[PDB]
């Protein structure tokens, strides 16, 4: 179709591969680029662990109060949050809150601990009918975004979907369904991603992710105006190692998306 045309444009003048996948709640129809191919999903995989932790908070129903001891021989490569309570505590609340919305990986590594090991998380997926899914590491070198790697990767469709039971569906229960939501809606990492191609009018909730091979990822919720809501995956990645990151490319695929 023509939006396709234009995210294939988008996708030669940027020298890489772009997967996007749009789920309109409104007829149920789809718009995919790529939707079938696997991205390094990176730190956009961290939805799947904080709704797993979720997911057992509905029979533990308070979970999300215990605290997690923060240790120096925890800390990796970026840890905005816990940095800030090492040799102290934070609850799973608090770590999942850090990991969804300041993409602290020593909280994603606390998360996938509590689950136990990443073969928990991908349970969690498997639980919700999401067959694409796969977490094999953790933080951080789950983020190598190699060439071919199936590690730690998911398709455009699948996460979409997912995505959409997350948030908008019931895959999870009704308190911990508005807390994920509130989380993404307050995430403090998106403003050059997806949010950047929309009008300043829609609402939106969103995870980034960021590796290696100049890996650009976001997904997000979204809350038109008196319209239904709409689910978009944005993955990009590139073929130098070394590459920088494009999160304009993830702008423009939301614009072009948007009916723009
Ligand atoms: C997620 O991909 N990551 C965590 C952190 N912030 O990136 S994000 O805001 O696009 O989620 C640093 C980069 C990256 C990583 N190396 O884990």
């Amino acid at each position: 179709s023509a939006v396709q045309q234009k995210l294939a444009a988008l996708e030669k003048s940027s020298g890489g591969r772009l997967g996007v996948a749009l789920i309109d709640t409104a007829d149920n129809t789809q718009v995919l680029y790529r939707g079938d191919e696997r991205f390094p999903m990176c730190s956009t995989s961290k939805v799947m662990a904080a709704a797993a932790v979720l997911k057992q908070s509905e029979t533990q129903k308070q979970l999300l109060n215990q605290p997690v001891e923060i240790k120096p021989a925890d800390l990796v490569n970026y840890n905005p949050i816990a940095e800030k309570h090492v040799n102290g505590t934070m609850t799973l609340a608090e770590l999942s809150a850090a990991a969804l919305q300041y993409s602290d990986n020593t909280a994603m590594n606390k998360l996938i601990a509590q689950l136990g090991g990443p073969g928990g998380v991908t349970a969690f997926a498997r639980a919700i009918g999401d067959e694409t899914f796969r977490l094999d590491r953790t933080e951080p070198t789950l983020n190598t975004a190699i060439p071919g790697d199936p590690r730690d990767t998911t398709t455009p469709r699948a996460m979409a979907q997912t995505l959409r039971q997350l948030t908008l569906g019931h895959a999870l229960g009704e308190t911990q369904r508005a807390q994920l939501v509130t989380w993404l809606k307050g995430n403090t990492t998106g403003a050059a991603s997806i949010r950047a191609g929309l009008p300043t009018s829609w609402t939106v909730g969103d995870k980034t992710g960021s590796g290696d091979y100049g890996t650009t990822n976001d997904i997000a919720v979204i809350w038109p105006q008196g319209r239904a809501p709409l689910v978009l995956v944005t993955y990009f990645t590139q073929p130098q190692q070394n590459a920088e990151s494009r999160r304009d490319v993830l702008a423009s695929a939301a614009r072009i998306i948007a009916e723009g």
